[PDB]
């Protein structure tokens, strides 16, 4: 199926199943075989989500080879700092079983320790551990001065996207610095879903008979952007891969583009780090 290519040419499947918000163990292990039996070949996680070893098990069990899926993961912020960031990369390792991790990025960026944090994401992809290194809730300024102090630049960020929140500043600030943008959203475990509930998203969602969840997701892959779904129910994981037998017109993406409200729903990264040390 599809994937965007990374500025070291790295192929990043461009739909995956976010295991944010999944109970570990079985609600996880569950969670990730579905999708990897359904066809997903990305699965996208986290140090803070407490669910790696559940992930770990999903894949073992899905029986598919390790080199056939992707796997990001992130240092949570009261692991920031050169070494501390070295060592959660390894109790990360150690806990989804694997002998590289696919995606390696900063869960969030702070104000004091970011730059030192990307030093040690470096090393880990010059030693060969990682196969691609990126951030997370970056915004243009931490990206800009992030650029000053580092020897390989970012290659994802994933952030709050969706159709009332647009990021047409970022998108356009990562089209011109090479970075490939991960879309996540405060849907799947069934929040306030605002998001999903309009006239727009419902009749394209009619017209092609598929959810307005479905759209959004084909909405996102149309754009370019890489998007990761997250949910632990055996049949709406099974749902939302089931975006690449329809497209969206021209017409339908200028109506879903022009719903932005620039509505953020999440944490603002400028004043949000939870663990800061
Ligand atoms: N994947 C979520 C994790 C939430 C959290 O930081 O605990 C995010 O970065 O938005």
């Amino acid at each position: 199926y599809n994937c965007v290519t990374l500025h070291n040419s790295v192929r990043m499947p461009q739909l995956g199943l976010g295991v944010w918000r999944a109970q570990d163990g079985a609600e996880t292990a569950n969670a990730v075989r579905w999708a990897i039996e359904a066809g997903y070949r990305h699965i996208d996680t986290a140090y803070i989500y407490s669910n790696e070893r559940g992930v770990g098990q999903g894949i073992r069990e899905s029986g598919v080879p390790r080199e056939e899926v992707w796997v990001t993961t992130k240092v949570w912020n009261s692991d920031q700092g050169y070494e501390k960031t070295l060592a959660a990369f390894e109790r990360s390792r150690e806990l989804l079983g694997l002998e590289y991790i696919d995606l390696y990025l900063i869960h969030w960026p702070g104000k004091k320790k970011f730059v030192d944090t990307w030093k040690a994401l470096e090393k880990l992809y010059e030693e060969k551990k990682v196969r691609a290194i990126g951030v997370s809730n970056f915004e243009p300024h931490h990206l800009t001065e992030l650029f000053k102090s580092c020897k390989i630049r970012p290659m994802v960020n994933q952030v709050e996207l969706h159709p009332l929140f647009q990021q047409r500043t970022l998108r356009e600030f990562c089209k011109q610095h090479n970075i490939a943008i991960t879309a996540w959203s405060p849907l799947g475990s069934g929040e306030e879903a605002g998001i999903l509930k309009n006239h727009v998203l419902g009749e394209i969602a009619k017209k092609h008979n598929k959810s307005p969840a479905q759209v959004v997701i084909r909405w996102d892959i149309q754009h370019g952007i890489v998007t990761i779904p997250k949910s632990t129910n055996k049949g709406r994981i099974q749902e939302n891969f089931n975006v690449w037998d329809f497209k969206l017109t021209e017409e339908e993406m200028r109506q879903i583009d022009e719903l932005n409200e620039d509505k953020r729903i999440g944490a603002d990264p400028d004043n949000f780090f939870p663990g800061g040390e």
